[PDB]
Protein backbone atom coordinates (compact mmCIF):
# COMPACT_ATOMS: atom_id res chain seq x y z
CA UNK A 1 0.00 0.00 0.00
CA UNK A 2 1.01 3.58 0.60
CA UNK A 3 0.11 4.02 4.45
CA UNK A 4 1.60 0.89 5.75
CA UNK A 5 1.22 -0.36 8.96
CA UNK A 6 4.91 0.18 10.37
CA UNK A 7 6.10 2.36 7.79
CA UNK A 8 4.25 6.40 8.80
CA UNK A 9 2.51 4.61 11.56
CA UNK A 10 2.37 2.28 14.32
CA UNK A 11 -0.67 0.09 15.68
CA UNK A 12 -1.72 -0.14 19.41
CA UNK A 13 -1.62 -3.43 20.47
CA UNK A 14 -3.83 -2.58 22.90
CA UNK A 15 -5.98 0.45 21.85
CA UNK A 16 -7.45 3.03 24.09
CA UNK A 17 -11.01 3.92 24.33
CA UNK A 18 -12.11 7.18 24.74
CA UNK A 19 -9.36 8.38 24.11
CA UNK A 20 -9.14 12.40 21.80
CA UNK A 21 -9.19 12.11 18.47
CA UNK A 22 -5.81 13.70 17.55
CA UNK A 23 -3.44 12.93 20.50
CA UNK A 24 -0.22 14.67 20.87
CA UNK A 25 2.90 14.59 24.04
CA UNK A 26 5.34 16.64 23.91
CA UNK A 27 8.22 18.34 26.70
CA UNK A 28 9.55 21.97 26.50
CA UNK A 29 12.76 19.92 27.93
CA UNK A 30 12.17 17.59 24.42
CA UNK A 31 14.89 18.51 21.66
CA UNK A 32 12.37 17.38 18.48
CA UNK A 33 9.82 18.85 20.34
CA UNK A 34 11.45 22.16 19.86
CA UNK A 35 11.87 21.95 16.45
CA UNK A 36 8.19 20.63 15.78
CA UNK A 37 6.90 23.74 17.35
CA UNK A 38 9.33 26.22 16.06
CA UNK A 39 10.85 25.71 13.24
CA UNK A 40 8.12 22.85 11.65
CA UNK A 41 4.44 24.03 13.12
CA UNK A 42 3.28 20.52 13.25
CA UNK A 43 0.22 21.01 15.49
CA UNK A 44 -0.37 23.96 13.25
CA UNK A 45 -0.28 22.35 10.04
CA UNK A 46 -2.12 19.04 10.83
CA UNK A 47 -4.83 21.31 11.90
CA UNK A 48 -4.98 23.09 8.52
CA UNK A 49 -6.05 19.84 7.05
CA UNK A 50 -8.01 18.05 9.98
CA UNK A 51 -11.54 17.17 8.37
CA UNK A 52 -14.26 19.22 10.34
CA UNK A 53 -15.08 19.00 13.72
CA UNK A 54 -12.05 17.18 14.77
CA UNK A 55 -10.80 18.42 18.21
CA UNK A 56 -6.91 18.76 18.63
CA UNK A 57 -5.52 18.03 22.10
CA UNK A 58 -2.04 18.58 23.37
CA UNK A 59 -0.18 17.33 26.43
CA UNK A 60 2.82 17.72 28.37
CA UNK A 61 4.70 14.93 29.96
CA UNK A 62 6.97 14.15 33.15
CA UNK A 63 9.58 12.08 32.59
CA UNK A 64 11.93 14.59 31.16
CA UNK A 65 13.44 17.15 33.24
CA UNK A 66 12.77 16.10 36.98
CA UNK A 67 11.33 18.16 39.14
CA UNK A 68 11.22 21.09 36.61
CA UNK A 69 9.80 18.68 34.32
CA UNK A 70 6.59 18.26 36.78
CA UNK A 71 6.51 22.15 37.12
CA UNK A 72 6.63 22.35 33.72
CA UNK A 73 3.28 19.63 33.55
CA UNK A 74 1.36 22.34 36.21
CA UNK A 75 2.11 25.20 33.97
CA UNK A 76 0.84 23.69 30.80
CA UNK A 77 -2.33 23.13 32.84
CA UNK A 78 -2.76 26.45 33.90
CA UNK A 79 -1.75 27.27 30.36
CA UNK A 80 -4.75 24.84 29.33
CA UNK A 81 -6.91 26.07 32.16
CA UNK A 82 -6.74 29.88 31.00
CA UNK A 83 -6.60 29.28 27.54
CA UNK A 84 -3.49 30.68 27.17
CA UNK A 85 -1.42 28.06 25.02
CA UNK A 86 -0.36 30.06 22.29
CA UNK A 87 0.86 32.44 24.25
CA UNK A 88 3.46 30.90 26.50
CA UNK A 89 4.59 27.91 24.33
CA UNK A 90 7.13 29.76 22.49
CA UNK A 91 8.75 31.87 25.51
CA UNK A 92 8.70 28.34 27.65
CA UNK A 93 10.31 26.16 24.87
CA UNK A 94 13.44 29.62 24.52
CA UNK A 95 13.33 29.94 28.20
CA UNK A 96 14.37 26.50 28.78
CA UNK A 97 16.48 25.28 25.37
CA UNK A 98 17.62 28.39 24.33
CA UNK A 99 18.23 30.99 26.82
CA UNK A 100 18.12 28.26 29.74
CA UNK A 101 16.43 30.79 32.02
CA UNK A 102 14.39 28.69 33.10
CA UNK A 103 15.54 26.76 36.24
CA UNK A 104 12.43 26.92 38.87
CA UNK A 105 8.93 27.24 38.85
CA UNK A 106 9.52 30.93 39.44
CA UNK A 107 11.42 31.04 36.21
CA UNK A 108 8.48 29.67 35.12
CA UNK A 109 5.82 32.22 36.38
CA UNK A 110 8.18 34.90 35.09
CA UNK A 111 7.32 33.73 31.64
CA UNK A 112 3.36 34.09 31.65
CA UNK A 113 3.68 37.47 33.61
CA UNK A 114 5.96 38.94 31.31
CA UNK A 115 2.94 37.30 28.65
CA UNK A 116 0.86 39.16 30.43
CA UNK A 117 -1.37 36.80 32.89
CA UNK A 118 -1.80 39.03 35.92
CA UNK A 119 0.13 36.92 39.06
CA UNK A 120 -2.70 36.81 41.11
CA UNK A 121 -4.51 34.72 38.08
CA UNK A 122 -1.69 32.38 37.40
CA UNK A 123 -1.17 31.90 41.30
CA UNK A 124 -4.86 30.95 41.65
CA UNK A 125 -4.79 28.94 39.02
CA UNK A 126 -1.58 27.10 40.13
CA UNK A 127 -3.19 26.34 43.21
CA UNK A 128 -6.45 25.22 41.94
CA UNK A 129 -8.32 21.80 41.61
CA UNK A 130 -9.50 22.62 38.03
CA UNK A 131 -5.96 22.61 37.45
CA UNK A 132 -5.02 19.52 39.53
CA UNK A 133 -7.37 17.34 37.64
CA UNK A 134 -5.94 18.80 34.37
CA UNK A 135 -2.62 17.61 35.30
CA UNK A 136 -4.39 14.06 36.22
CA UNK A 137 -5.15 13.69 32.96
CA UNK A 138 -2.42 14.73 31.16
CA UNK A 139 -0.28 11.98 33.34
CA UNK A 140 -3.16 9.59 32.59
CA UNK A 141 -3.78 9.69 28.78
CA UNK A 142 0.43 9.42 28.68
CA UNK A 143 -0.01 6.21 31.15
CA UNK A 144 -3.03 4.81 28.88
CA UNK A 145 -0.57 4.75 25.48
CA UNK A 146 2.65 3.54 27.24
CA UNK A 147 4.20 6.32 26.56
CA UNK A 148 8.31 6.83 26.82
CA UNK A 149 9.12 9.21 24.05
CA UNK A 150 7.84 12.15 23.04
CA UNK A 151 7.24 13.67 20.43
CA UNK A 152 4.91 11.48 19.78
CA UNK A 153 0.94 12.14 18.59
CA UNK A 154 -1.83 9.08 18.73
CA UNK A 155 -4.94 9.07 16.24
CA UNK A 156 -8.38 8.04 18.26
CA UNK A 157 -6.35 6.18 20.25
CA UNK A 158 -5.01 3.28 18.29
CA UNK A 159 -2.62 5.00 15.87
CA UNK A 160 0.58 6.37 16.28
CA UNK A 161 2.86 8.32 14.21
CA UNK A 162 5.98 7.20 13.05
CA UNK A 163 7.84 9.77 11.46
CA UNK A 164 11.34 8.66 11.40
CA UNK A 165 9.73 6.60 8.22
CA UNK A 166 9.18 9.72 6.83
CA UNK A 167 11.50 12.17 4.32
CA UNK A 168 13.66 14.38 6.46
CA UNK A 169 15.40 16.26 3.38
CA UNK A 170 12.65 18.67 3.28
CA UNK A 171 11.48 20.29 5.83
CA UNK A 172 7.83 21.34 4.21
CA UNK A 173 8.04 17.77 3.12
CA UNK A 174 8.39 15.86 5.81
CA UNK A 175 5.48 18.06 7.58
CA UNK A 176 2.95 17.37 4.63
CA UNK A 177 3.67 14.05 4.59
CA UNK A 178 3.20 13.86 8.67
CA UNK A 179 -0.35 15.72 7.85
CA UNK A 180 -1.27 14.10 5.51
CA UNK A 181 -0.59 10.71 7.65
CA UNK A 182 -2.74 12.08 10.66
CA UNK A 183 -5.90 12.80 7.83
CA UNK A 184 -5.64 9.10 6.58
CA UNK A 185 -5.10 7.62 10.12
CA UNK A 186 -8.20 9.87 10.40
CA UNK A 187 -10.41 9.00 7.87
CA UNK A 188 -9.55 5.37 8.70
Amino acid sequence: AQYEDGKQYTTLEKPVAGAPQVLEFFSFFCPHCYQFEEVLHISDNVKKKLPEGVKMTKYHVNFMGGDLGKDLTQAWAVAMALGVEDKVTVPLFEGVQKTQTIRSASDIRDVFINAGIKGEEYDAAWNSFVVKSLVAQQEKAAADVQLRGVPAMFVNGKYQLNPQGMDTSNMDVFVQQYADTVKYLSEK
